[PDB]
């Protein structure tokens, strides 16, 4: 019982790539952990097939950011790839933080830090992610 709905991936890790999946519960019964190092740091979940989102809120955990930001990925419609973010500023605060948007059609989330947080990764122990 070692995997998410469709499949995660992040930048940093202690293991050699599996707490990823750890996020299936994407609540406080996930503990993720990413290797201290490798900035920036960024991490995405795939949830299945194109959703409508309106506003997603995550965690950050000790580590503490300057700045983080939100997208997700599309471009073909079928074949998503890249995207513009959705919010980005000096609203750092470790705790988590609810970020709200439009209503948009997409199909796995993407979260990129420019800055790094702390002597930690990154962390993510409770982020929603679903449409």
């Amino acid at each position: 019982n070692l995997a998410l709905n469709k499949a995660t991936a992040t930048s940093s890790i202690e293991t050699a790539g599996h707490e990823g999946d750890k996020a299936v519960d994407g609540n406080a019964a996930t503990r993720w952990a990413s290797a201290y190092g490798a900035s920036p740091q960024w991490i995405y979940i795939n949830l299945g097939s194109t959703q409508s989102i309106s506003r997603v809120k995550l965690n950050w955990e000790d580590a503490y950011a300057t700045a983080y930001s939100i997208q997700v990925s599309n471009d073909s419609g079928s074949t998503p790839t890249n995207w513009t973010t959705v919010y980005s500023t000096t609203t750092g605060d470790g705790a988590i933080d609810d970020i709200t948007f439009a209503a948009t059609n997409a199909k796995f989330v993407r979260v990129y830090a420019t800055t790094r947080a702390t002597a930690y990764g990154y962390s993510l122990w409770e982020f929603e992610v679903y449409g």
